[PDB]
């Protein structure tokens, strides 16, 4: 509260702790759903259903000029990747499998990271 603060976590190596682990998403073999933006005028359903659409070129674009202002605004984004995915894709499709593998991927890096 005022004048009361918890110990300052050192967060001065997040920036680029965080985009280490984008750039192992990244180079996934599985990342190939997530790498762009799904063409919102090629694919039936997706402006309407998915309300925040999230892709790791973005993230990388948002992390890369400042518009992170902290590590669990990041783990959002990355989350709501494959939350989208989820909504979208049955867990029996090849993308589906896609989601789950890279959020259990993300998920270890983070907690190996940071946790």
């Amino acid at each position: 509260s005022m004048s009361v603060k918890k110990p300052k976590r050192d967060d001065s190596k997040d920036l680029a702790l965080c985009s280490m682990i984008l750039t192992e998403m990244e180079t996934h073999e599985d990342a190939w759903p997530f790498l762009l933006p799904v063409n919102l005028k090629l694919v039936p359903g997706y402006k309407k259903v998915i309300k925040k659409p999230m892709d790791f070129s973005t993230i990388r674009e948002k992390l890369s000029s400042g518009q992170y202002p902290n590590l669990e605004t990041f783990a959002l984004d990355v989350r709501l990747v494959f939350d989208n995915c989820e909504t979208f894709n049955e867990d029996d499709s090849d993308i589906g499998r896609a989601g789950h593998n890279m959020r259990k991927y993300f998920e270890k890096k983070w907690t190996d990271t940071f946790k």
